[PDB]
């Protein structure tokens, strides 16, 4: 058997100025900021 | 038998100017700024 | 048996000026700033 | 048997100008800052 | 049996001007500052 | 994030003459042969 | 982030004679092969 | 980061005779082979 | 970062007579063979 | 970083005659033969 317990701590703060912003706790996919 | 536990602590604070902000706990795929 | 504990510490601040920034606190895939 | 504990630390602050910021707490992938 | 402790301190600051910035606590990919 | 595969084998054979036989994969509760 | 694996291997055979057999891939309980 | 696998081989075979027997490939509790 | 991987090899055979057997791959609890 | 792999090799055969017969691979709790 086997017991699993996973604890994730994720945090951002004081963002003054950003042109483009993206705060992903986990991906597994595609990001993107910007694509033409 | 076998137990896991996993702490993984991620934060970022004050950031005042910045054109492409990705703040990202875990990636496993793909990541991009910008792209054409 | 085997028991497993972890902890990974991951911060960041005071980025007052950055054209491209990306903070990832762990990767296992493909992290590109710009591409065409 | 077998007990495993591991730290890591990871910190970066004041980048107070850099065009391309890549801060990345592990990889096991690929990262490129610019490719055509 | 055995016991294994482990402590990485990574730690970066004052980057006033860079063109480009790649900080990685442990690598066992690719990393390319740039790459045609 | 965390990904977790197990893999358990029990297996047992050729048992030609026992009185109790108490043949359990996984137990986290009272396994008795014989009580008053 | 953490990817585990784990194979537990339990066999036994030819068990001739035996009053009491008691065979338990992994316990977390109480076992107990004779109780008054 | 942190990829962790283990492979525990439990194996037992020819036992000809044996009043108790208790054959347990991993323990976190209590065993016991007789009590009052 | 950090891989584990461990191996345990456990084996026993030809007990031709034992009045309390008490085969364990590994323990982190109690193991009583007789109590009153 | 750090790469860790351990091989235990434990192994017991041709128990003629025994009246207490206790084989454990590893121990981090307690075993006791007999108590009252």
């Amino acid at each position: 058997d086997a017991e699993f317990r996973h604890d994730s701590g994720y945090e951002v703060h004081h963002q003054k100025l950003v042109f483009f912003a993206q705060n992903v706790g986990s991906n597994k996919g595609a990001i993107i900021g910007l694509m033409v």
